[PDB]
């Protein structure tokens, strides 16, 4: 009886969002990780504010990209992150309008998964919850994905360019996989999700930049 986990059934995941014309993949990924830990610690979750991260995380580059660890760092220093409702996503960077009245979660730090270790990533997903990850999502085969377990050998593990959220893992038709929540709208892939090959030599670099927030 193989290990399997789907945090969507557990109430750790919010509906799929859409970055729009904004390289904010990392903000949705971070918010997604924070949301999982929120549910796990407080028993309930809310939609956190990715726009809050885009505008305030000065260490990152807004619509120009950013690292999830900088996001977590920010929330800890700032002593809070706004809810999606208090700081709505507009799809482009603007001045930092963080307001403590709309706080919906806190962060006390973060941990990175040892680079390249899918086993460690598997344990983290199982012991912590949804984990922020990065991959190479530039391949056409990746972008037009619709079902099954994605695997394309050309995927370059040394070219991480898109941040996502690992909300679980398991196996389909004999092929092990990671359950990945994207931020290109539910119109993308399978209702916004995509199953990516797991234990297939770290395909797409799925484990080269994984981390989660301590809450
Ligand atoms: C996801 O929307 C962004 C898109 C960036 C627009 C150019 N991807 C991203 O943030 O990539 C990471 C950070 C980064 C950005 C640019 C060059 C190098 C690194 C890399 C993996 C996760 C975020």
């Amino acid at each position: 009886a193989p290990d399997s986990v789907d945090y969507r059934k557990k109430g750790y995941v919010t509906p799929v969002k859409n970055q729009g014309q904004c390289g904010s993949c990392w903000a949705f990924s971070s918010v997604g990780a924070l949301e999982g830990q929120l549910k796990k610690k407080t028993g309930k979750l809310l939609n956190l504010s990715p726009q809050n991260l885009v505008d305030c995380v000065s260490e990152n580059d807004g619509c120009g990209g950013g690292y999830m660890t900088n996001a977590f760092q920010y929330v800890q220093k700032n002593r809070g992150i706004d809810s999606e409702d208090a700081y709505p996503y507009v799809g482009q960077e603007e001045s930092c309008m963080y307001n403590p009245t709309g706080k919906a979660a806190k962060c006390r730090g973060y941990r990175e998964i040892p680079e390249g270790n899918e086993k460690a990533l598997k344990r983290a997903v199982a012991r912590v919850g949804p984990v922020s990850v990065a991959i190479d999502a530039s391949l056409t085969s990746f972008q037009f994905y619709s079902k099954g377990v994605y695997y394309d050998e050309s995927c370059n593990s040394d070219n991480l360019n898109h941040a996502v959220l690992a909300v679980g893992y398991g196996i389909q038709k004999g092929n092990k996989h990671w359950i990945i929540k994207n931020s290109w709208g539910e119109n993308w892939g399978n209702k916004g999700y995509i199953l990516m090959a797991r234990n297939k030599n770290n395909a797409c670099g799925i484990a080269n930049l994984a981390s989660f927030p301590k809450m």
